[PDB]
């Protein structure tokens, strides 16, 4: 959890 | 849960 | 849950 | 829940 | 629940 | 939007 | 949006 | 966005 | 965004 | 953004 893998 | 995946 | 997957 | 797939 | 996945 | 404020 | 503050 | 508050 | 405040 | 503050 709390955690990005996108694009941002 | 709380997390990012996409194009934001 | 709490998530982003798509275009925003 | 609470989460987004679409384009926003 | 209390997601979205069209196009808004 | 697409939130929970009550008791469910 | 996307978020929860009752009692779920 | 996508976060929590309440009791759940 | 993408976080947790409550009890969960 | 993605943080934790309560209790889980």
């Amino acid at each position: 959890s709390y955690s990005s893998y996108g694009q941002s």
